[PDB]
């Protein structure tokens, strides 16, 4: 009978229990790590959502992160900024002092001094004051930042160029004019040029003294007392010829002549003042050779004088100033140097419009007596354009010209300004907090969600398939039982 073939069928099923062996494995695999790509996702869109969810709060990490950059460049920025209230505030004060009539101007220069300090160190913070290399207020500027998973979810931080110009206080002075005045200072002494005396036209100027040959032994003697040359004449084949004769020097090529047609040497020799060994021509430094030429190439057309400053205040109280080059009613700072010459005082700056360029140094100012320079068709005071580059950085504030006006009001409008932007960035803080515990709240919720996807088993469900595992078990071990049942109920035959 086909019997063992039918049954061996019916054995086929008790091997099919051999294959839910592999469904008790397969159930194990699941309990295994809980969770098997083997399709359980697929709507696999749908359930990358829950993986798409932890991107988001991986993004979200992320988003913490520029969330507290944000926060702590809103932190920084007001930190930055304190100082600038701190520094303002205190000019206030010197805006107080300064409305004092008992205080000289020495007084006030001297208030002004430190306001100016104040205003340099505001623009300092402004221009280096930075996180991760943004100058948070050397410019107007809105900072997006991504603070949720999504584009253009962002919390924004508008940055503002806060500086003494921004803020209106770039000319605050608080300095009065003095009455300037000068009087004529005829420097002295003498100065070498780049002009080498010539002694090779000496000898045919010298014929009329004979012999055979006239020449000049050694360096010619000048005479600080008299501007006058004198030389050491040797004349071969004269006659009572040898000894000292004045020289007339060339101002311009530098050639020498015997003087004033000397016929004999002088009486006495050589002059007691005539004892500097000059091997170039002497000016008296008083045609202000490099003065003038620099009044030429800067346009300057009125006649030069070196004259002593005097700066009379509201007291009648006069003090010396320095040396200038006065020309017109201008005046030009100059220094004297070593050789007794004198030039008028440059500043060194780059570019404008691009270059390398050198200016003037006049005295003006809202006091009267402030290195003052022109660059362009402006008067910048010369401590400020000082290796300044217009180029890389342009636009700018002139020199104070006159006193202030309503200076409490301008310093108070200014601070005003500094605070609202203060504003802004610390309420953009507690937004940023408002803004995480949005984000933070669905952040704990979608944690929740994941979990559906996100599948596994333990307790509850663990023991669903842990109850079945020994429930398909049972099943196993009817069918391991009743896997020797069969072969031998088969072989009963006799």
């Amino acid at each position: 009978a086909q019997v063992i073939n039918t049954n061996s069928l019916s054995l086929l099923t008790q091997n099919n229990l051999n294959k839910s062996q592999s469904a008790l494995g397969t159930a194990i695999e699941r309990l295994s790590s809980g969770l098997r790509i083997n399709s359980a996702k697929d709507d696999a869109a749908g359930q990358a959502i829950a993986n798409r969810f932890t991107a988001n709060i991986k993004g979200l990490t992320q988003a913490s992160r520029n969330a507290n950059d944000g926060i702590s460049i809103a932190q920084t920025t007001e930190g930055a900024l304190n100082e600038i209230n701190n520094n303002l505030q205190r000019v206030r004060e010197l805006a107080v002092q300064s409305a004092n009539s008992t205080n000289s101007q020495s007084d006030l220069d001297s208030i002004q001094a430190e306001i100016t300090q104040r205003l340099n160190e505001i623009d300092r913070v402004s221009g280096q004051t930075q996180f991760n290399g943004v100058k948070v207020l050397a410019q107007d500027n809105t900072l997006t930042i991504q603070v949720g998973a999504n584009d253009g979810e962002t919390i924004d931080i508008d940055l503002k160029q806060i500086n003494s110009q921004t803020l209106g206080l770039d000319t605050l002075n608080v300095q009065q004019k003095y009455k300037v005045s000068d009087t004529a200072a005829t420097v002295t002494g003498y100065a070498d040029t780049t002009i080498a005396l010539d002694n090779s036209t000496f000898k045919a100027s010298a014929t009329g003294l004979g012999g055979t040959d006239q020449k000049i032994d050694g360096d010619l003697k000048f005479d600080d007392t008299t501007g006058k040359y004198y030389a050491k004449v040797t004349v071969t084949g004269g006659t009572g010829k040898d000894g000292y004769y004045e020289v007339s020097v060339d101002k311009t090529n530098g050639e020498v002549t015997l003087a004033g047609g000397a016929t004999s040497p002088l009486t006495g020799g050589l002059p007691a003042t005539a004892t500097e060994d000059v091997k170039n021509v002497q000016v008296a430094n008083a045609d202000l050779t490099e003065a003038k030429a620099a009044l030429t190439a800067a346009g300057v057309t009125g006649t030069a004088s070196v004259v002593k400053m005097s700066y009379t205040d509201n007291n009648g109280k006069t003090i010396d100033g320095g040396l200038a080059v006065k020309v017109g009613d201008d005046y030009y700072s100059a220094t004297q140097n070593k050789d007794g010459s004198i030039s008028i005082n440059t500043t060194k700056y780059t570019a404008d419009d691009g270059t390398s360029k050198t200016a003037l140094n006049k005295l003006g100012g809202a006091d009267g007596k402030t290195e003052v320079v022109s660059i362009g068709g402006k008067t910048y005071a010369a401590s400020k354009a000082e290796g300044h580059n217009f180029k890389a950085q342009p636009d700018l504030a002139e020199a104070a010209a006159t006193t202030t006006e309503n200076p409490l009001q301008k310093i108070d409008a200014a601070l005003a300004q500094v605070d609202t932007l203060r504003s802004d960035l610390g309420a953009v803080q507690n937004r940023f907090n408002s803004a995480i515990t949005n984000l933070g709240n669905t952040v704990n919720n979608l944690t929740s969600v994941r979990s559906r996807i996100e599948d596994s088993d333990y307790a509850t469900e663990v023991s669903n398939m842990s109850r079945a595992q020994i429930l398909q078990q049972a099943g196993t071990s009817v069918l391991a039982q009743a896997n020797q049942v069969p072969q031998n109920v088969l072989s009963l035959l006799r």
